[PDB]
């Protein structure tokens, strides 16, 4: 596996800066989200979304649109490995409405405060998230803090409409991020945000369509998580 340097991060952020506004690549497969980091990857010349730096290990590498409202940073979108899965949470808490019926559960939870529905968050260590209906355990899931304790986050200026096929890039800051912070505290203190987005045609015969559970903190919130914030660009 290619090995980077430090320098050679920067060089390159550089030289991507360099290009301008970069358009969206056709040969490029894409889902509703997550083209900002496509582009950064193919820009980087790498084919995931992590790059490891000589002594200093493995970084995530993730982008940005740059707002001055507020955005958030997603650190996982996966699955619970543990409890209820994601279609029983939403068969049981998700509500119907009308035509002919469709079931939803649209929702975001946080830790210290249960939230309209009666859910919260809790963990009793970084390393792991539980989901509550109250006080009554439902599911877990695993923050792995040796993926997120190193990131490389730039940012773009844009011009078109956001996720639309014109729509271009320039990457023009970024931040290493490093030195995190016990985690425990921001997930009870309602920092760190889960969302559950799951709905279903209930007259038709397909499944339920689940776009897969994030947990996010605001951009604004870096600090709380990250004790060493370095600007490369």
């Amino acid at each position: 596996m290619k090995i980077w340097s430090k320098e050679e991060v920067v060089n390159k952020l550089h030289e991507i800066k360099n290009k301008g506004y970069l358009s969206v690549p056709t040969d490029m497969f894409r889902t509703d989200d997550g083209v900002v980091g496509q582009i950064l990857e193919r820009q980087f010349g790498v084919q995931e979304n992590n790059i490891t730096l000589g002594d200093l290990g493995e970084f995530e590498l993730k982008g940005m649109r740059n707002r001055k409202a507020k955005s958030n940073l997603t650190l996982f979108h996966k699955k619970p490995v543990a409890g209820q899965t994601v279609i029983q949470i939403f068969n049981r808490f998700g509500y119907v409405k009308p035509e002919v019926m469709k079931k939803k559960l649209f929702t975001t939870i946080k830790g210290g405060r249960l939230n309209n529905l009666g859910l919260t968050l809790n963990a009793k260590h970084a390393s792991e998230i539980n989901l509550y209906y109250q006080d009554e355990y439902l599911s877990t899931w695993d923050l792995n803090l040796s993926k997120i304790e190193k990131l490389v986050l730039v940012f773009a200026e844009t011009i078109g409409r956001a996720n639309s096929p014109e729509e271009q890039f320039h990457f023009t800051k970024a931040y290493m991020l490093t030195e995190i912070n016990d985690i425990t505290s921001l997930i009870n203190d309602g920092v760190l945000v889960m969302d559950l987005c799951i709905d279903q045609d209930l007259s038709k015969s397909k499944g339920p369509h689940d776009r897969g559970p994030h947990l996010r903190i605001p951009i604004s919130k870096l600090d709380k998580l990250y004790r060493n914030i370095e600007r490369l660009l």
